[PDB]
């Protein structure tokens, strides 16, 4: 499914991710925004290491979900990748979470860094209530 920007918002609202280990609603709404684009069907794969990004937040198979397909990976979250594709993002939300409680934090995502850190992200929840 396509979220709606203030949809989303709500959503994670709801799901506990307003700081998060230490992480505001605005930086996860950044990050699923340059992710997918608010997308929970997108995919995207790694060629140069046979890795694939599941789900809105991108999450990689690598260490992250079981594809079963990625070579030498883990599966942190305990889930199916095939469970980051589902249009309710309850897991997605969950592993996402298991992704900031490893050191890096928010920084795990490579775009969050160039798109999101120490900019003015209010935009991407002004006015949605939350």
């Amino acid at each position: 499914k396509v979220f709606e920007r203030c949809e989303l918002a709500r959503t994670l609202k709801r799901l506990g991710m307003d700081g998060y280990r230490g992480i505001s609603l605005a930086n996860w709404m950044c990050l699923a925004k340059w992710e997918s684009g608010y997308n929970t069907r997108a995919t995207n794969y790694n060629a140069g290491d046979r890795s694939t990004d599941y789900g809105i937040f991108q999450i990689n198979s690598r260490y992250w979900c079981n594809d079963g397909k990625t070579g030498g990976a883990v599966n942190a979250c305990h889930l199916s990748c095939s469970a980051l594709l589902q249009d309710n993002i309850a897991d997605a939300v969950a592993c996402a979470k298991r992704v900031v409680r490893d050191p890096q934090g928010i920084r795990a995502w490579v775009a969050w860094r160039n798109r999101c850190q120490n900019r003015d992200v209010r935009q991407y929840v002004q006015g949605c209530g939350v």
